[PDB]
C-alpha cells in the first residue's frame, strides 16, 4: 500500500480486490475515483482533496479525519460511513447518499448537499455554514449545535431532526416543517 507517494488508482483497485482494507493516510489527491467500489475501506486520515468520487461506493467506509476539500462526491454512496472530523469544506455532495452516516464535528462550510440523503445521520457540531441543503433529506438526523447560518434548507426534510442549539441565523427554511413558525 503506497504511503508517502501518490497512490495510483489501478494499484488501489488491485489492493482492494486482493482483500486489503487499510488505506489510512493514503494520498489520493485529485484522483479519478469515479464509480470505484471501496465499500468498507479504511480511509482514516486519507488525503482525498479535489478527488473525483462521482457515484463511488463508500458505504461503511471509515473516512474519519480525511481531507476532502473541494472533492466531487456527487451521487456517491456513503451509507453508514464515518466522516467524523473530516474536512469537506467546498465539497460537492449533490445527490449523495449518507443514510445513517456519522459526520459529527465535520467541516462542511459552503458544501453543496442539494438532494443529499442524510436520514438518521449524526451531524452534531458540524459546520454547515453557507451550505446548500436544498431538498436534502435530514429526516431523523441529529444537527445538535450545528452551524447552519446562511444555509439553504429550502424544501429540506427536517421531520424528527434535532436542531437543539443549532445556529439557524439567515437560513432559508421555506418548505420545511419550520416554515412560518
Amino acid at each position: 500500500v503506497p504511503r508517502g507517494s501518490h497512490m495510483d488508482v489501478e494499484k488501489l483497485r488491485q489492493l482492494y480486490a486482493a482483500g486489503e482494507r487499510d488505506f489510512s493516510i493514503v494520498d489520493l489527491r485529485g484522483a479519478v475515483l469515479e464509480n470505484i467500489n471501496l465499500s468498507g475501506a479504511i480511509l482514516h486520515g486519507a488525503m482525498l482533496d479535489e478527488a473525483n468520487l462521482q457515484q463511488a461506493n463508500l458505504s461503511r467506509a471509515d473516512l474519519s479525519g480525511a481531507t476532502l476539500n473541494g472533492a466531487d462526491l456527487r451521487g456517491a454512496n456513503l451509507s453508514k460511513a464515518d466522516l467524523s472530523d473530516a474536512i469537506l469544506d467546498n465539497a460537492i455532495l449533490e445527490g449523495a447518499i449518507l443514510d445513517e452516516a456519522v459526520l459529527n464535528q465535520a467541516n462542511l462550510k459552503a458544501a453543496n448537499l442539494e438532494q443529499a440523503i442524510l436520514s438518521h445521520a449524526n451531524i452534531r457540531e458540524a459546520d454547515l455554514s453557507e451550505a446548500n441543503l436544498e431538498a436534502a433529506d435530514l429526516s431523523g438526523a441529529d444537527l445538535a449545535i450545528a452551524d447552519l447560518h446562511q444555509a439553504n434548507l429550502h424544501q429540506a426534510a427536517l421531520e424528527r431532526a434535532n436542531l437543539t442549539g443549532a445556529n439557524l441565523e439567515d437560513a432559508n427554511l421555506e418548505g420545511t416543517i419550520l416554515e412560518g413558525g
